[PDB]
């Protein structure tokens, strides 16, 4: 036949299960993607007037402590020895983050050891019991204390979330976010880069195999009665969105999205680090990243007088918006598990497997994609190709 | 014969050119070793109560833009992924370093912007034009202004040179010390780890060779007689004090030495990061070391309750002091010039060459001493040794 597999959408989930369909079965996979790109959220590209490497749905950075993924992708691309640090804008001044040894002496203004630094969060966080706050700014105030919470926090959730603090779970605290050692590392992972020939190139790479046949600009939901009526017995891998592939019959899930602003600017150097975050209410967007940072190798073929950077907003998902983030309301959750039926019902007769972020209803960043993907083709698609 | 070559001190000088004797050009080898363990300065050992590495001549930190060197070093260990990074303590707060944005903004208490904080440099340095600057004060101020060398350079420096720096020469900075960005990465080269199994294995391995004999607790200048009347023909290789090895018959090089004081304290981490700098005046020290955060991979190894720290104090080298840096005052470089002459004809007469810190008078970071016996190797020992 002309196609053993079809996966739909080639993002860092649809490329996986390609990719090894491809390789390790040898197999015929066509993927159906509806944008005019490879890679999903992931695919990056040359800002026009600069150069320089740029992101439309997202910066991307890749970290991880699972072996078996980052051995798997460095079968398809090198990484830089990127190592990620923030810093965060309160009141004017450029903080040192996460919360640690050096923003504890920038913000109560003088050094404290690691010892009297766990002394002083003892103190500040005395107020509440984590065990009896009901809400997260409670559960925050319980962990870190008011004058922190305050600062560095309130604001900056408000804006992400579009909500007050205080009426968010207790849950989305989980632990101290407070360092006792002067280590800004932002990620903790064992493994840590970016792509040395950017993103577009990497997830290219993995596409590109002798049995692999890309169509781009082209909706599953516009071609799939011809497709499979080719080979009907070709099993679908899916990666769109779940509630759409069944007609919004339960309704629509909810999501967060993002708007990026991307400004070039006549400097060489706008702040001097890839990402600020702006902690203040003051500021509409939650942080601004300017791109040439990510690759400071790549400086003698940048500009030397211009810079790109981007400003992001975040807010409620409406139609025409890009879905990014699940919002997961009780009320999501529940028309989730309604679909979850459906979907595991599909897969029984359709031999339609549902996965990636947009297909689960679930946040999966690029490491947990890619080792997701690779269960499925383990557990599932070996024997259902066989 | 027995051996081939006779290396006088197991340094990273004497243990390059031994090895690269040994095993390119198959050599019977025999090391020379005052001292009762291999690799001079840079040997490292565990602290007996914690199992810490430490060192006892001074921490070492590799680092290269030299990639041969770098590729030679990679046969004998494996690196971490360790980049050094410093803090400057200064009146009860610990300021980001070396001197960037970070700092600008710590120190004048604002953020500013690259291009504000180049402007603000240009401000505060307007005083002195370092073309007009007669001393290592005024050059300094002439670079970037009377608060911050008075803060951050003038005691650090009165400390370590034990001189006003109005007594030190204009010479001793020659770049702006300033960066316009937030990268507080300490060393601006390609290449940089920490041995992954310490320093004492690495420099073990290197003299780790069939042809290699290594004998310590043994000054050259009490065996020599007999080594080479066993075998006249032998080339040496001499990297003992130069002033030495002349009987001082020109006089007394001049050379700084350092006092380190080194204490197990009862608590798991005393500041939080390897290397804390004291700038002010009031502290004898210059900096205080804390070894186990140079190694933070082996924290499970480490104990949770102990650390141990080490403060450094620098001084003039009297009688019975180890001989550290070179002061290379006009009176030290003419009795160099002196010497230099001595050696030239005693590797004419003696085939006795010359090398190293101690050899040559002339401080060598690790790289720079395995470069300089490379050199030596390649462009003096192959032809002595056809
Ligand atoms: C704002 C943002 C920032 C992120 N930052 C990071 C980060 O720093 N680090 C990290 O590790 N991860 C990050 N991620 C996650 C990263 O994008 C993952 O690679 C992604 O979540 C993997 O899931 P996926 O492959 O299913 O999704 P996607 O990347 O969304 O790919 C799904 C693909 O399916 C296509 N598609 C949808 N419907 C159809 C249809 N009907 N027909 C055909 N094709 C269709 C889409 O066009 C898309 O190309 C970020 C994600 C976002 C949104
Ligand atoms: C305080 C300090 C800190 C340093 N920190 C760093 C750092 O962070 N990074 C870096 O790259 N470099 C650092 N260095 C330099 C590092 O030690 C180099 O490896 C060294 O300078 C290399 O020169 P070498 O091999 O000639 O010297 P040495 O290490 O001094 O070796 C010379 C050897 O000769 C032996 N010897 C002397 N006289 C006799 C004799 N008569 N008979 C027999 N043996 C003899 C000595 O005992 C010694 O073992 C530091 C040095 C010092 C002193
Ligand atoms: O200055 C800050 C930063 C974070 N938060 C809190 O932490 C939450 C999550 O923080 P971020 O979304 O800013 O960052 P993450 O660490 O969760 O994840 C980041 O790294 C990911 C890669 O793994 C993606 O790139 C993602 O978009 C990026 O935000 C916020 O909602 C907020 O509650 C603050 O209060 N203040
Ligand atoms: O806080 C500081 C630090 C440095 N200096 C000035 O800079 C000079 C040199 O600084 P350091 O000796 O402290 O450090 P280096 O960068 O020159 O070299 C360091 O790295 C080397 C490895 O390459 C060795 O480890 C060495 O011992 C260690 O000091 C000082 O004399 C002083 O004039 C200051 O004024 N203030
Ligand atoms: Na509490
Ligand atoms: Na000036």
């Amino acid at each position: 036949s002309d196609f053993d597999l079809i996966v739909v959408g080639s993002g860092l989930f649809g490329l996986t299960v390609a990719e090894r369909a491809a390789s390790q079965l040898g197999k015929k996979v066509l993927i159906v993607e509806k944008r005019s790109h490879l890679g999903g959220n992931a695919y990056s590209e040359a800002e026009p007037e600069t150069g320089i490497e740029i992101h439309k749905y997202g910066a991307h950075l890749f970290h991880t402590s699972n072996k078996r993924v980052w051995d798997y992708v460095n079968q398809f691309t090198a990484f830089t020895g990127y190592q990620h640090r923030v810093f965060a804008m309160h009141n004017g001044t450029a903080y040192q983050f996460p919360m640690g040894l050096g923003l504890i002496n920038q913000f109560f203004g003088r050094y404290y050891t690691p010892d009297e630094a766990r002394e002083l969060i003892k103190e500040q966080s005395a107020e509440i019991d984590s065990k009896d706050a009901t809400n997260l700014e409670e559960k925050a105030i319980s962990l870190i204390g008011r004058p922190l919470y305050e600062a560095f926090i309130r604001d900056y959730t408000a804006k992400q979330w579009q909500t007050d603090p205080k009426e968010l779970p207790a849950g989305n605290i989980t632990r101290l976010p407070v360092r006792y050692n002067f280590d800004n590392r932002y990620f903790n992972d064992t493994y840590e880069g970016l792509p040395v020939d950017g993103y577009a190139q990497w997830l290219s790479n993995m596409a590109d195999h002798e049995n692999i046949e890309v169509r781009l600009d082209t909706d599953w939901f516009e071609v799939r009665e011809d497709l499979r009526a080719q080979n009907p017995e070709a099993p679908v891998v899916y990666t769109g969105p779940l509630d759409r592939y069944f007609d919004y019959s339960e309704g629509h899930l909810g999501w967060r999205t993002l708007d990026f602003e991307t400004e070039v600017l006549n400097t060489g150097d706008f702040q001097g680090t890839p990402v600020m975050n702006y902690n203040d209410a003051e500021f509409p967007y939650t942080r601004i990243h300017e791109f040439r940072h990510f690759h400071p190798e790549r400086e003698d073929r940048h500009p030397k007088d211009k810079t790109v950077i981007m400003k992001e907003y975040s807010r409620f998902a409406e139609e025409g918006d890009e879905p990014y983030y699940p919002i997961n309301t009780p009320s999501d959750r529940e028309m989730l598990f309604k679909y979850r039926e459906l979907a595991d019902a599909e897969t029984e007769s359709g031999k339609v497997y549902f996965g990636g972020r947009l297909g689960t209803y679930q946040y999966l960043d690029m490491h947990m994609a890619i080792a997701s993907a690779l269960s499925m083709f383990d557990n599932k698609l070996v024997d259902a190709l066989k």
